[PDB]
């Protein structure tokens, strides 16, 4: 089915926030599963499944609306080198898709792309999740501290 | 059966009691379960479904003995905003509660209604049990200090 | 994450219906238990689990939009004192409740806060039904009449 | 196989009154089950499924004997406004099935299609069961009156 | 262990009482289900067993300390002819059951029988059951009419 | 629950839809097992209970809102005489009910019947499935050609 | 443990190589799923989570010479627009790291980093199969024929 043009790019610029978090949450999983964080790692790379699943989504539709996902470019990733660094690089980059997630949805709305919103509000409930952890986690970090912070992540 | 309506007045007094309590209880639950506290949650969260059947048990107790349950008036929620402030709270509703209670049983029985008074003993043993469990922990913040206490609250 | 003030006003009115459904309906039940219509009870019983439901949503919602979830005021309990009356308040206030979500669901959508507005339709979906309910329960008595309604709700 | 024309016009009439049978049982169904008539919904639904067969059993048919069932033609329905009127009108309509099916069933032997006429016998032991149960419950609602043959409707 | 004597009367006074509801509720019971009234048979049936359970409680009882159970003299019986008749004589007969173990309970406190005491409560509490019933079940006359109320207790 | 007037017209049109397309699929679907196309009977088939499904979701929607559901008046079916013309024919179906359903989500939306407007989103995403289907399998004919589309269809 | 810094370099190259091929045949694969050609989607899925494997491998293992994964370079995807042409593009791709990957286990030898040189051997082993299954499949599209090839995706 052709679909609206502009929904198309914006599926392709929200696929695009996907593939940065796919990147960044595997790297940064990995990095705690090295300094042994165990449980750090299975959450993070649980949201790394999670942005998998959401990227597909953005493909496939994409491809049904007859355009072309841009699997090609890939946006700026910041890495950090500590573990609130790190999860609060997460966050901002949570923050910033949801930010042009609501934009998009507005948008599908008003060219009457209901299915298109349907499933792009699903993936921003989605978000909004990984936003709650996120800053739950940061917020554990200041009130117990960090060394207990740490101990804590030690057992899955 | 038509009961006592001094009875009836207490049992209205102490229905007042539960529905304060579930509903600060509810809320301490869900301050917890959105800090990350999983353990508090799961504690507050049971003890709201304690004063409920309480609650309940009132309410069936004022219908068999002939009165009008009064779900209308709501006392003062005193709700805090950190932990040991809130259970702190916890604990005085109960303490305040458990008074209400002695009153009551031993007008109960000077009344003869003593199957009001058996099913106001269970539930002060009950109460009991509640303050048993604000007051411990309560001293494990003391004694452990604040950043361990919370640590020890993230997995349920 | 920092919600729109506006909707927090919105979802703490909303919990404010939900915290009056879940005391008329809860009183309700026990009233027609005591008077042996054991049907109802089961129904009114579990329409007020489905309130409580919708409470819980609201207050995690508030509080993960980081506003102050609102239990201390209650609103205006209507009981009634027979099967018809009691059942005719209870649609009325069901009415209310879902004249308010309209407008929440409306104003949601219009600052962008799309999973608010999901889980208000989803919410708003139950109290459709608890509404098709309560009128069809209503016609059934004018329909049989009021001894036939009766008898009918002896055995759950 | 190529059939005889005339059977085949007998068929799509015949296939013409089972789809009118299906939208009429259908509604009916529907509007019984929002009443909250719970036990004729499941009855009337029942019939539409059973309509639903016969249809599907005239298609096969007519396209065996390769002519062109028609489903484009839908005939009078008459819903009507209660419970009685309704049933009422579903008996008529079977009434008016099984006058057709009566006429094809001796065409049908005098062509020698045999296998079309044992399909149309089938067929019309079913409408001969669907009009016992409609006269057996319009008898009921007179010998027990209205508001007790609802009062019977109420649980499944 | 030598009982105080005039618990033991208390006892045996009570014993009394639930040998006429022994009777009086057995009879009825059967009463009952000759007239094909088979729901209530199941009801009056298994609370003849529940005044035997208190019988043989207070027989143990009164052995244990040491006086003599009297099953010799039976007090009146009031059986009645017809349903309501006979449901609102049990219901005197539980009252004035219920009066005589008000009275027997604050008597064992004053002379420290305290276990005979717990087994007069759960006792009355069980009483107040009883009289909870049949409440209900004469009310449920007035509200559905007596007609209705037969037809609902055929099937048990 | 009195529904908005133009609502109920939109949810009758749809329903209108609904019913066009659950004829003309059934025919498809046995117009294909006829030819030995064994699995496109299955799929039609399937779609065909698919709108009745939703057809079934228009008329209790319509029934809930008060308005009366329309089974009387049947669109055009464009059948067609073979594989590509019949599939063809589908989705400019499809594509048809689509449209309308788009403009009826909107309408929906603006006098703020947000259950209407799930429901519709919720039908809505499974046309777009059906579109996807039909036009998935009209390319595949003329990438493989039609006599080896064919054989393809022989197997369930 | 400190790694040699340019069998690092080589891990980061290799891990390059696996991501483009990430996304390549992820995108591949669901653009087969999109025209229907099931088998191909289902194969080249698998592949994708193949490299998917290979890339935390590396990041694993880079991570444990203590060298910093690099995921934001992204090679060039050559995407293609018909079957051939796509299947095409991924054996040239899986060629290429091929040869990549025979180099860095030659350099991890002779620098004594024997297990990354195991790990990359076994790897090596599975692209070695990818270019066995495109090699076959492109033999087959001659041999069979591109119709012919394409009715054979059809079922999984
Ligand atoms: C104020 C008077 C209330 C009464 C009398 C009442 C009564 C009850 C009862 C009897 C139960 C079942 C307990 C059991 O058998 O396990 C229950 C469950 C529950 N209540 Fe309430 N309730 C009240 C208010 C509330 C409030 C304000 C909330 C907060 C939202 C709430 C939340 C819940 C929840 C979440 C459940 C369990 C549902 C589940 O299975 O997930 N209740 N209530
Ligand atoms: C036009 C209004 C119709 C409505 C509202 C309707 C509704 C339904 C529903 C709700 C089901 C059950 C779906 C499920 O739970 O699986 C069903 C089944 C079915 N329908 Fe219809 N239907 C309609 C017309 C038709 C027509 C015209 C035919 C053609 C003969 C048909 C053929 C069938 C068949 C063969 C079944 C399966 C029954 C079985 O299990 O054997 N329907 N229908
Ligand atoms: C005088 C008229 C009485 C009648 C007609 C009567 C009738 C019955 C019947 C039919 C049973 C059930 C038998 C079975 O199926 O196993 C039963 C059980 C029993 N009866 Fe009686 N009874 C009478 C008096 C008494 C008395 C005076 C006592 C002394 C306390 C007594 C004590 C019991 C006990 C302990 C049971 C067993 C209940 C259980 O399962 O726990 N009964 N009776
Ligand atoms: C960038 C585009 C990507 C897409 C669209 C994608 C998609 C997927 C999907 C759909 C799954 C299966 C989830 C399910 O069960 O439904 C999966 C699994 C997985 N992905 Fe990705 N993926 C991508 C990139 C990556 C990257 C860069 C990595 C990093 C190495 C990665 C690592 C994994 C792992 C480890 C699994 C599960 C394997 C297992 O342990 O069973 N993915 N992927
Ligand atoms: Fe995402
Ligand atoms: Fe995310
Ligand atoms: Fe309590
Ligand atoms: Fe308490
Ligand atoms: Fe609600
Ligand atoms: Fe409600
Ligand atoms: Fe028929
Ligand atoms: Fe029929
Ligand atoms: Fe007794
Ligand atoms: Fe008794
Ligand atoms: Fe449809
Ligand atoms: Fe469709
Ligand atoms: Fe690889
Ligand atoms: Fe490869």
């Amino acid at each position: 089915m052709k679909g609206d043009t502009k929904v198309i790019n914006y599926l392709n610029k929200l696929l695009g926030n996907e593939l940065v978090a796919i990147n960044q949450y595997f790297l940064h999983a990995r990095m705690f599963k090295n300094w042994g964080l165990k449980r750090l790692n299975d959450v993070e790379y649980h949201e790394s499944i999670d942005e998998m699943k959401h990227a597909d989504r953005y493909i496939e539709r994409i491809l049904f609306l007859e355009g072309l996902p841009n699997l090609q470019d890939l946006g700026k990733l910041n890495i950090g080198e500590d573990v609130e660094e790190m999860l609060r690089s997460d966050l901002a980059l949570e923050l910033d898709g949801a930010k042009n997630l609501r934009e998009a949805i507005g948008y599908a709305d008003s060219v009457h792309d209901y299915v298109s919103r349907d499933m792009m509000i699903e993936i921003l409930r989605d978000e909004e999740g990984h936003i709650d952890w996120l800053e739950t986690e940061l917020d554990l970090i200041q009130k117990m501290g960090l060394q207990n912070y740490l101990q804590a992540q030690i057992r899955e």
